[PDB]
């Protein structure tokens, strides 16, 4: 069954549907979030005020929200994106900045709500327990509108408003390209290396990949850098691994700048 | 002279042809190489079992062999890749295992005597002695049916079978791309960028490319990530390596993870 | 106003200009440089005899100055490049090395100059100061005849030679890709995410390209492997480090090997 499954948070946080749960992270690493605190209306607000800025924002209000690396981690980068995490942010006015901030703390919020069901359903405690390495380095990417290839994070979350009815992202399930299409209701979920590893690869990080014929709003939920696994249990499930010892931290693994994807 | 050369491994091991070896080493850092235990016989073996599989096998046989991040390092990958390497494999079945596993050593074993040679002809006694060198982390990789590139491994071992005669390897020989076909009773040798950097820069690590208009076998003899090397010798022949100090690992210089490749 | 802007080094280094430049490195992170020592004379004198060299050296001539690995570090790269350093030259011919030492001396002098004063007018001294931060690991390519990117340099200085008028190169200047033509009289001078760095986010790093409708001399100046800098002042403008702790050196950051440019 290639279909891509949803999951209330709330049932899964009452214990309920485990067995269909593991399944599915094992098997498909993906899934729809319902009941998770993401609400179109919520993301409406700040996809608007977003777009109200990319539209009519002079350059030179750009150029001030603008960081002087253009890597698209904070601010506006020109399809034009815009990008948050915990701290050092870049707002175009008081009025973005309490609805950006307010959806920011949603999204990460249901990001850690549902990997801490992931590693609940897996049996798994993080080197250094799971509030700590929940406690992490976020980074939030909004697009205004592939190659394929596998996210790094712990999980990623994506909302998406729908073109004038062509669905952009498509991700391997069950050994075939598969629409992923917006859904009201719901955010979707892909689980990222960062799971299969945390997990002793009880996770698949699906590949995907967004098709030209919208925007999106993509968060990753990202490890800290101390963050420390076993190096022989990282070769187990597939991790190329060139690290000495037996054990090794994220910043090890993936060197000093976070990398948010990878191919083949 | 832009011929690409073959030795017998059998007769470089009794010590003949060590000038023309070592002058194909510096000038082409490619050869053929027969006598060394790899046959068309036992690649045909290999080969049927594995595109029986791919053609074959239901996904649930192939789910089965599929790692839970698509690394390509073990298991199929869907052109069909199959990966092994001396531990952590997944195996279709018991008659899969016991082809691969014996394909797989022959491979290694090759690879590790024709690396020997490259070693005793240049006069290299790397860092903590040739047999731990030696004894280290490959990477077997058959694909079923470019960019150009140089390899990252001491040396890579190919075996291909010939289309219905189109030939989709060529490497740089004399600075001219240069076709490559399937020899039946040889393995093709390219020397990789660790070869170059344990002999002090006596190998060339030429430059390929596989053209679209078949099957391949390519296996990595990597080193292990201790591996240790002369900065300053690295400098000398041609590494633009951020390396502080006078020493250096594998694991310093490519990272938390292998690289196979790497383009100019 | 989105002029690229030209200055002049000596009167730059009178005192001269400042908070003109102060504001060119921050909003534009690039500019012309004039009265800095090189001349389109003595270009003319380096291109004449390398391009002798690509047209005319025989292939015996260049594999002596072909480097084992192909990574256009040292020596000649076949489009066709020459590259240098401070050490470890690969040189055709006596009358080649006199022309292209000091070529690469004034190239050198240049970008130390304008870095040093990229630093005092942003009122930068350097971890560990600014002579030891400026005596580095500069990399000199000229190309005979792109996807945008960023420089990983403190500075770059560019000449060209003019196309039989097509004007290959652009960078972003005010949300705009704007033509930057040949100068007789100047060289051409990017930021890079090290000027970034080391500043603290006073000074951009504009993207930038090389279009298909010449020659190029691109000089890079690299910080040392053990160029130090404040982790959190990194987070603040812009880079997403993955680096536990307080401090971290060049090569905590970008790794083992040197990394030139960089994309989005
Ligand atoms: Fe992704
Ligand atoms: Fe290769
Ligand atoms: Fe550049």
């Amino acid at each position: 069954d290639t279909t891509v499954p949803t999951f209330s948070l709330a049932e899964l946080q009452q214990g309920l549907h485990q067995d269909e749960f593991r399944r599915c992270l094992r098997d498909k690493g993906l899934f729809y979030l319902t009941d998770c605190g993401l609400t179109d209306t919520e993301l409406k607000s700040a996809k608007d005020l977003v777009i109200d800025f990319f539209e009519h924002g002079s350059e030179a209000e750009k150029r001030a929200v603008t960081s002087p690396v253009p890597t698209m981690r904070r601010g506006f980068t020109g399809s034009m994106c815009y990008s948050m995490g915990t701290a050092d942010n870049l707002f175009p006015s008081g009025d973005f900045e309490r609805i950006w901030t307010q959806y920011f703390d949603r999204q990460y919020t249901a990001s850690r709500a549902v990997a801490r069901e992931v590693l609940r359903a897996t049996g798994t405690e993080p080197d250094g327990g799971v509030e700590a390495f929940l406690d992490c380095e976020p980074l939030l990417r909004f697009r205004y509108f592939m190659a394929p290839h596998y996210d790094l994070s712990m999980v990623t979350l994506i909302q998406q408003t729908p073109c004038a009815g062509f669905v952009s992202l498509q991700a391997e399930v069950g050994g075939a390209f598969t629409d992923l299409p917006y859904r009201p209701d719901a955010v979707l979920v892909f689980c990222g290396a960062i799971a299969t590893l945390v997990t002793g690869g009880q996770v698949k990080a699906p590949r995907h990949h967004v098709a030209a014929p919208r925007t999106s709003s993509v968060f990753f939920l990202r490890p800290n850098a101390d963050f420390t696994f076993s190096v022989p249990l990282a070769r187990e499930c597939g991790f190329d691994v060139s690290l000495d010892g037996e054990t090794a931290t994220f910043q090890d693994w993936i060197g000093g700048n976070y990398v948010n994807i990878r191919r083949t």
